[PDB]
């Protein structure tokens, strides 16, 4: 895979983010993560968690997988890096957001993130308190 620019125009919520990308406004979903929406527990927390990542990055990016680029819904389908922190990545090892919506082919980085669940369950934190 490889990583793309772009810059962030807006926090959304825990797994969603709107990212400016060839120049266009485009809201992403992060592939693999399933976040609590704000008004359920954690929601909150994952949301505050994710905007802190993309609101203090110097760089962004954005990394397609080999399948699907867009959902149903017109969301962009991407893992982000927060100055080369994997933003899907992150908030599964938090504990706030679960592995999630692995379809084939947009899978490249599953067993990155169940690693990080793993730790993340052993820990407690957070959603697996
Ligand atoms: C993460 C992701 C979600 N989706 C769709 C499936 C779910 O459809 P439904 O809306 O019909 O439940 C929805 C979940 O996203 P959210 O967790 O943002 O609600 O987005 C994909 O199709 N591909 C994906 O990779
Ligand atoms: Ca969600």
């Amino acid at each position: 895979l490889h990583k793309e620019p772009a810059t962030l125009i807006k926090a959304i919520d825990g797994d969603t983010v709107k990212l400016m990308y060839k120049g266009q406004p485009m809201t992403f979903r992060l592939l693999l993560d399933d976040t609590p929406e704000f008004n359920e527990k954690y929601g909150p927390e994952a949301s505050a968690f994710t905007k802190k990542m993309v609101e203090n990055a110097k760089k962004i990016e954005v990394e397609f997988d080999k399948g699907q680029r867009t959902d149903k819904y017109g969301r962009g389908l991407a893992y982000i890096y927060a100055d080369g922190k994997m933003v899907n990545e992150a908030l599964v090892r938090q504990g706030l957001a679960k592995v999630a919506y692995v379809y084939k082919g947009n899978n490249t980085h599953e067993q990155l993130l169940r690693k990080a669940e793993a730790q993340a369950k052993k820990e407690k934190l957070n959603i697996w308190s």
